[PDB]
């Protein structure tokens, strides 16, 4: 390990790895420190999704992501057990067990809040939704000039998009994608647009699918290497970031005090550039075990001597969910071209099709799909074919539906995965609304309990904000219950409903940003940079000041190339 | 991808990496095939456990398992769901959904078989628990001479010991080890021996305990490299091995057909020697494919023409399964050396015992710990301290208790992990039955039904017999519960029950070894050769013919040791 | 109509079942295989417990049940009686 | 009559049930009959049933009425943790 970096970044997840693309590019000396290890092969934080036996098994992978959820908050356990044998040791109390935070309130928690700790963060799992914002879930980073926003804003997203790979057709021949899709657009034809979620993926074939991932924004390779033997990056696993030192004034970072978990060693890591990307809770934890905003349980008679907004106006989404079965009617109508002779399983049956007729209501790659799933699988009652790809539908977040849309197959499952209805009858609706940014829902730190690394156990105090966030959230359940109707009813085991608080994990506002510290609330300007600070940036979700529905990856992304823009302007590469 | 190699070894688990490491140290040119990928790490096929994060969280771990075994045979459901919407596509039949196959009777399956395609295979999961087999449980390798037999197995299963760095020391300094330890072997003073489970694995740190693997045996890196520039190795990960050619002499093996998963494209590879380690299923599934038994649903009709007791005699071993509450009095004896001055949390309070004070029940290791945990933690009210190792305790199988013992805490745990219940006071109590091999019991193959890889779907006829097997299996139930009363009661949601047959995973006889193919009923020879080929090799607990109660895969080691020296005799490696 | 009962309507659920007979129970394939193999075990899902062999599971009332009490049903029933408008009557 | 054990987390004052029940076309092929071989508890003709809702009205008016159900109970209170909304067993 080296002493000196023009740069070191903390977290290796998606948007670290934007900071490490964009500032090892243009030159910089790189150090990355992550807490995690490299796990998933050698391509270095890539999607785990991405073997040939996960897509093969997809039901399987649910298990790996939660295998890899680290839960954040646990409230202590007040489960009554009492059939225990009167030889067995009993508690007489419900006291502090297996790692719980007696600080939680269990009932003002985002208990499915959870983070990963693994070289690429939570990218090695995901699902790779990066729709864009629009204007009214999204910051502003030009004021009274929507226009230059809007254009900021679309180069921002559209180098984001190339850095995730993000597209909209890698699922344009699914069946079950357009039966769905074109079903929509024909119900709500003129009030609601439908289209491909936006994925970041490519598709490698009509079986396989390469997720993107951190590795795809920068493949976490050290250099210099062969391919970029002008560059300079170390990554630096197996290490845990503990505190950024304050100079006297408040006004830089000195260093970083790192903890390497294989040696146990400590050291003092020195850089021109900070830049914290440990998620939007271990970010805020990082932070408060700096000096940053108040340790412990928050006494408003102790303000705070930097960042006083720290942990406040956080942001979790409502998630309803619910699974539906296909309609007899929509499965009807996947053969509605074909011309079906005999009886299935004999030697006179036969299935057949005009190819480009006009009245044909499917395009002849669909039909020519069926007919051969038909004519070479007579046994199965179905006429969808046995590899399909899944469903990926959405109608983005609009005004008159403030919510996101998920119609499809996700590989985060929520309960036992079911057997007894088949796969290719079911689609997944996942409705996501945006939260009012309140000051009283906070992510805190104990100054006492502590977690599995030795720092602050974070602690949540949150509820879901009462007036619009409360009703649009119904309303999105409501909405949620007529749409999916219009595709099948719903599927016993998977009824709709909301999800546990954090589930979701897409917190925000933990760190947030605005333009203003004081007249704004918030912890970084603009450039991401710290009030007051000039060598400390924050990128993630964190940063996000908003209320969103949509998932918000590729919004902190674009926050953290604007970031880029800034370092660039202002510290220079050491010479190679 | 080369052409031509001396020896090519289909599955990079355990045993294949014990043919490379024997085979590639000799100096032949190797090439190792798996249809599953690099998932790990940079550790070639390590352990998944290995990490600091799922050794800080062991709880997690049951996901990864989970998450990488693929159930073998899964019967048409017959689930009645009969409250879908009336709008919903509904089915007439219980028609095969889902990737399940209709050969399977579901009352007579191993429905707990799974299988895992990764590098590494299943030891980058497994338990690690590596003992020798006792006569009673163990093939013979010379036979009319009993001490050249057990001469020849010891020379076998200390090398194979060092390869697996099997040891039974990594927990002696553990509180709960032996707290359970102690008390087992006092209660059954005479009659028992108890002891640590064989494990392979080396201890790093007082909290972090580094799992032996196929890694361990070969770490699977290309060679020639700089550590070994004289040796010839190529892993070929995803690539889907489909069979072996015979000549039409049925004197040899021509060819390895392969496909490759990630091109699409394939191939016949060519090779002086083939070894199949492709785990105890799926080897004979290739076997199978390639034309030796039988495929299709038994015939007696039809004999086959080669390997006739290839997929008969399977074995699988019954599994009785509780966890237990530790017993008052126990927990209370952690602390009886101590000496407590007053109120915990208080002023008076002071915690202090004598070292080497004869008086003492327990060691000064284990008052050391103690007493630092209740003065560093006046809150909790238990003594063991909170990241005290876990138990591993046996006792072995014997004559007057014919099954294999494990008393501990495994990662993979069956149902929801609790939180009630303090972790520090549970115990896992797993029994192993043996099961007599007979011709009856069977892994056969579909002659119409693929799997995911479209191959012959595997299906299962299979029960534990009666006689001996049965009445042994019971017998095994009251022991565990008998045994297991003496450290505490049931816990509640783990009760004393027989786990899903198949579930184990000890899987044995699917291509069993004998001294001569008729007599003995076998498919292949002691050198672990196919009876009339060459050149043809079979690796894994598939070649164990007998009933044995422990887990095998040391055993499968050890014969994998052996049959590498009947190839390093019978074959000459290329020139360099 | 008992006070114990409007004093704990929770429990009346109880008596409901208590008198709800299936009218036709399909033959059981519920998959048990964690049995000891010590204890009788089943080769066939054979005609148990009351079970209809002629009842196809997935073409029944499965909730359809029978009460036999004097008084039949009504000695249960929640009561609601509205009456038929045209559309739903003979 | 409730259907699951009764939670204990909410209290009842804020419970209210939602049950909407649907019309059936009357169709030849929906049959209650009697087996002449197998016999129920006291020695009658098994009674055995043919049954599916009709797809046509009768299934169209059964999703809307759920989808009702949904809109309308929105109008007092989000649904119940345990007693989501769902078709009961026919
Ligand atoms: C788990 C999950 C997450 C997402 C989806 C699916 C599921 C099941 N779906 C998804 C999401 N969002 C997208 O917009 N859309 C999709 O459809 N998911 C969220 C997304 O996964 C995250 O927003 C994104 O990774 C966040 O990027 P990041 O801000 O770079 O944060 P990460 O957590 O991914 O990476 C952080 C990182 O830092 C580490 N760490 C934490 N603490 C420390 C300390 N103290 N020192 C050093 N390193 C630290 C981690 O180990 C880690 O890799
Ligand atoms: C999963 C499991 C495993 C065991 C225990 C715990 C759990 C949860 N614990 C345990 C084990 N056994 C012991 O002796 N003691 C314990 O403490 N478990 C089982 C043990 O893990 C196995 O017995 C052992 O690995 C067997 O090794 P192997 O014979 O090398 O077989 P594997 O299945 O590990 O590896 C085979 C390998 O081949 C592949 N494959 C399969 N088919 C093909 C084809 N057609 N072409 C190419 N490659 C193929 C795999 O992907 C794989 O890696
Ligand atoms: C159990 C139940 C049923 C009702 C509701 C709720 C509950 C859980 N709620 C409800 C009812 N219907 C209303 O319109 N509104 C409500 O709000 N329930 C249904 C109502 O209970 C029935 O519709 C009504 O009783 C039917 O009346 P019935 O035609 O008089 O028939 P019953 O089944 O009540 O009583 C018949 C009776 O005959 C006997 N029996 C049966 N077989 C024989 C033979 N072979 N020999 C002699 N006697 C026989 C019985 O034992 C019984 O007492
Ligand atoms: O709860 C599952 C969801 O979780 C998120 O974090 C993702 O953005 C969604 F696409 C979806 O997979
Ligand atoms: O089912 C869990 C078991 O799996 C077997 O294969 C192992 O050998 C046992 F040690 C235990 O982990």
């Amino acid at each position: 390990m080296d002493i000196k970096y023009d740069v070191v970044i903390v977290g290796s997840g998606p948007i670290g790895c934007t900071y490490a693309r964009e500032l090892v590019g243009a030159g910089y000396k790189v150090a990355m420190f992550d807490i995690g290890e490299i796990d998933s092969g050698l391509k270095i934080g890539a999607h785990k999704k991405n073997t040939v036996e996960y897509q093969k098994n997809i039901d399987k992978f649910v298990n790996v992501i939660q295998g890899q959820l680290m839960s954040v908050s646990v409230p202590v356990n007040t489960l009554v057990v009492d059939t225990l044998s009167p030889t067995s040791w009993q508690a007489s109390t419900f006291f502090v067990r297996n790692g719980s935070n007696p600080e939680q309130d269990p009932l003002r928690n985002l208990s499915g809040q959870a983070v990963t700790r693994v070289v690429g963060g939570m990218s090695t799992h995901w699902t790779c939704a990066t729709p864009r914002f629009d204007r009214e879930q999204r910051p502003l980073l030009v004021k009274d000039d929507a226009d230059a926003d809007d254009a900021e804003w679309d180069r921002l997203y559209t180098k984001a998009e190339s850095y995730f790979q993000t597209g909209t057709d890698q699922f344009k021949e699914s069946i079950r994608h357009n039966l769905v899709l074109n079903k929509l657009t024909e119900e709500y034809k003129g009030q609601r647009d439908f289209q491909q979620i936006p994925l970041a993926a490519t598709r490698r074939s009509p079986t396989f699918v390469e997720w993107s991932s951190a590795n795809t924004v920068f493949d976490l390779q050290n250099r210099p290497n062969t391919d970029a033997p002008e560059e300079r990056f170390n990554l630096f696993p197996a290490v845990a970031c503990e505190r950024v030192v304050r100079n006297a004034l408040n006004s830089e970072i000195e260093s970083l005090h790192i903890h390497d978990l294989i040696s146990g060693d400590r050291f003092e890591i020195k850089a021109d550039v900070y830049v914290l990307t440990a998620g939007a809770v271990h970010n805020t934890q990082l932070l408060v075990n700096s000096g940053f905003g108040q340790l412990g349980r928050p006494n408003p008679a102790n303000p705070p001597e930097l960042l006083p907004s720290l942990g406040s106006y956080i942001t979790e989404q409502s998630l309803v969910f619910c699974q539906t079965v296909m309609s007899t009617e929509l499965i009807d109508s996947v053969k509605s071209d074909m011309t079906i002779r005999g009886t299935p399983g004999e030697l006179t049956y036969s299935v057949t099709y005009t190819p480009g007729a006009s009245t044909n209501k499917h395009p002849d790659w669909w039909n020519e799909k069926v007919k051969n799933h038909m004519m070479q699988h007579q046994e199965d009652p179905l006429p969808i074919p046995f590899e399909d790809p899944e469903p990926q539908v959405t109608t983005l977040f609009q005004p008159s539906h403030p919510w996101h849309t998920q119609i499809h197959r996700d590989a985060f499952s929520y309960g036992a995965v079911q057997q007894s209805i088949d796969s290719r009858l079911i689609v997944d609706w996942r409705f996501f609304g945006r939260t009012e940014p309140k000051e009283e829902n906070k992510l805190w730190f104990s100054d006492k309990i502590t977690d599995a690394y030795n720092m602050p156990q974070p602690t949540f105090d949150f509820r879901f904000p009462a007036g619009r966030t409360s009703k649009e959230a119904e309303d999105m359940m409501t909405d949620m219950c007529v749409m999916s109707a219009k595709i099948g009813g719903f599927l016993p085991g998977s009824l709709p409903q909301f999800m546990e608080p954090g589930l979701c994990l897409h917190l925000g506002g933990t760190h947030r940003m605005g333009f203003d510290e004081k007249e704004d609330n918030c912890c970084v300007n603009t450039d991401s940079r710290v009030f007051g600070f000039k060598n400390l940036f924050l990128g993630g979700c964190g940063n996000i000041p908003t209320a969103y529905g949509a998932n918000p990856t590729l919004t902190a992304m674009s926050l953290a190339i604007k970031s880029c823009e800034y370092i660039k302007q202002n510290f220079t590469p050491s010479p190679f």
